[PDB]
């Protein structure tokens, strides 16, 4: 065989690809894909076919290049209203695959050779090797919870600030934070967000915000973009989906906006990536946002609709997995949830990848002698960071009424309902 | 005032990132680009019509990684035929989002700092800041016309094989080769297939072979895949184009087949640049191929009746091209085809002080004044060879016949027909 492509990571530590195969094997209950099991709203689907049968003959072939120019307009009249400043659409909007590209060509744009990335864990999985393939150096934080008073909270995750600070100097290019975040569902406020923008005003590093789960925040919190504190604008680069918009997440469409002086880093990578994306999507996710727009203030409004929709699931995860005996972390935001298992451990039932992490071991287990596929958070930390992820594990909770009923009868009958 | 040392300097704009906004501008008679002017095959139309409505909940989320399972199939079926060997669907083939993906998670994926690439002018335009942005050091050899002076055949342009294996080294990595070629038509015959095999062979270098317009030769002309030579399946990488298989330029969905060995490395530059593409356009092309699968040999069969659409529309634009003065390249295959402009060839009733590259500049002024497109061919040339470049411009004849017609008819008054 051959070896390295040419000095690389060879991620081929893909959670995603070994658990699908596990899930495809054991066919559990799955609580790990990461996306709905229902469908879509209608209006997005009709879109999607109404692209198709176009009488357009160009509504199936290239369209512009940094952006079809009916998405990167509803998508300039959305944010410009969102952070209360007129972006342009042409120069300050960039349409990518997925939120995913527009990390890549984020990373790909801004980080060179020897450049230091700070990264906060738990992380999604794309941070670390997107920055290694840069070049860059990545400097790891994680989120840690306080177990005291009982209940807990993803708000109860939090950073050593002192530890933070000591992490940036004028070798810190960029920072990467993700809000609300992955898989904890954190939300961070505006005093957790005061803290990143100082260090990133005072060492002049570059913001890049992961908000593709911006729309998903539960009543009690609010999202807040860091692009609008004072003096962000200029030195931010915020990402979002219309995967987690719209809950299309086999659309890949995302877009990156920020200052036109940054995103011409990304352009340059972009045109020489894919160079374009998709027309009859980009086309039918137009038409979805200026939908949206027309009612933008309106509860049935799909960006006001999702949490509601979701934080009733959220609840009745919570309440089934303190159940069983888990301690879960309820979400601010997103259709994630961690919890911490404290079950029999690497006892009689645990003996797989014993080496690796208990995480990965429990998970496995679940799935094969349960039929509950969970997925392990190890898979998101360095190395060194590793086990603060072993007692936990991550359930995705936007799944169908009755498939969550089925998740809480298998426990309770795994329990011993008392 | 920082720099991005990743080698991601210049090329402000691509030549499409400048020229799509001239037609999105000055809405001539789009005859650059490259895409059909009509609606594409309704079955695969349909087809995407058909995921976006179906009734699966998963037809419109995230998909495997490495491309939908029904597309890596057919694709797998499809070219194991053709290339006389089983390929592997799940290991030996690649989905990417478009050739333009797949050709840069290949470079990406082989050509580490310092490597040589052997690239053939006029080239793709993408092919260099690709192997530029990973580190690699081009290396162009031009093809030139048989001592022409009017019409000829793009078979007529052809490369001195003594200055080609003069480029090849102890530091050669990869060679790039693209048949049918863009912009000329070429198709490369067995013996010039032969002639770069056995350098790779020789070099041991890996040949990557731009294949996007395999169906569309013209007879008496055939494609032959380099893949097939004797010894090269162990070296060889080939790229495909949904868009241009199916005339579908909007999907942007592409792929790479070739020896897992080889394969391995793009999958790792893939997962980690989009981790994945969009589902129901993938779907929607499997569902074409499966369709054609069947009528293989049948003249209904898309994939051999493009050529046989295109060939008309090849023959009236070479004539109305001479007719104007014009000394066009016939090509073999594909539906692009380059011309001698002679307004200054031998006339002094033109000079540009300006010095810019005539092309670039006999080409803008044709769009703005008489309402025709067309595209600079230098932008296909390394900077010191660009000068080869200056005397053509490239034209698509893939259009309706109405719009050929009122090419031929701009271009007549444009001269003076009398
Ligand atoms: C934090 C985060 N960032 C980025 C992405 C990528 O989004 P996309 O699917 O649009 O590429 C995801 C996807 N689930 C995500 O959770
Ligand atoms: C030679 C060549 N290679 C690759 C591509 C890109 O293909 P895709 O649009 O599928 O990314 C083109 C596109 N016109 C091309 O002409
Ligand atoms: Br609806
Ligand atoms: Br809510
Ligand atoms: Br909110
Ligand atoms: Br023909
Ligand atoms: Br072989």
């Amino acid at each position: 065989k051959f070896d390295l492509p040419k000095r690389y990571q060879g991620s081929t530590k893909s959670v995603w690809v070994e658990y699908i195969q596990l899930a495809a094997q054991y066919k559990p209950l799955n609580l790990g894909q990461g996306f709905p099991d229902y469908h879509a709203p209608k209006y997005a689907l009709n879109a999607l076919a109404a692209a198709a049968n176009s009488p357009d003959p160009l509504a199936n072939q290239y369209t512009r290049g940094f952006g079809h120019p009916r998405l990167v307009q509803a998508l300039s009249k959305l944010y410009s209203q969102l952070v209360d400043r007129t972006i342009n659409p042409m120069t300050e909007v960039l349409v990518t695959v997925g939120a995913y590209e527009a990390l890549y060509a984020t990373i790909q744009g801004h980080v060179d050779e020897g450049d230091e990335v700070i990264i906060i864990e738990p992380f999604f999985d794309c941070y670390e090797p997107m920055v290694k393939a840069a070049g860059g150096i990545p400097r790891f934080i994680p989120l840690k919870p306080n177990k005291t008073g009982g209940t807990i909270s993803s708000a109860d995750w939090v950073l050593d600030n002192n530890e933070l600070e000591a992490l940036f100097n004028e070798k810190t290019k960029m920072i990467i934070i993700n809000t609300p975040h992955n898989p904890l569902g954190k939300v961070m406020d505006r005093a957790e967000l005061e803290v990143v923008a100082n260090l990133c005003k005072k060492w002049n590093v570059l913001c890049v915000s992961d908000e593709v789960y911006e729309h998903m925040v539960f009543e009690p919190f609010e999202h807040i973009r860091i692009c609008t504190l004072p003096g962000m604008w200029e030195r931010t680069i915020t990402i979002g989906s219309a995967g987690k918009t719209f809950s299309l997440t086999g659309w890949k469409i995302g877009w990156a906006y920020g200052p036109e002086a940054l995103l011409k880093n990304l352009q340059m990578v972009h045109q020489n990536c894919v160079y374009t994306c998709a027309t009859p999507i980009q086309e039918a996710i137009a038409v979805g946002f200026e939908t949206e727009l027309k009612r933008l203030k309106s509860p049935e409004c799909y960006f006001n609709s999702i949490s509601g929709e979701l934080m009733a699931k959220r609840d009745y995860m919570a309440s089934f997995l303190a159940e069983v005996g888990m301690n879960p972390t309820v979400p601010q935001g997103g259709y994630f949830m961690v919890a911490d298992w404290s079950s029999l451990d690497s006892k009689v039932d645990l003996t797989q990848e014993t080496d690796a992490r208990k995480d990965y071991r429990f998970t496995k287990w679940m799935t094969k002698s349960v039929g509950l596929q969970g997925i392990p958070p190890s898979a998101f930390y360095s190395e060194p960071n590793k086990h603060l992820g072993e007692d936990f594990v991550r359930y995705c909770f936007f799944k169908k009424d009755e498939n969550l009923q089925k998740a809480a009868e298998i426990l309770r009958k795994w329990k011993g309902s008392s």
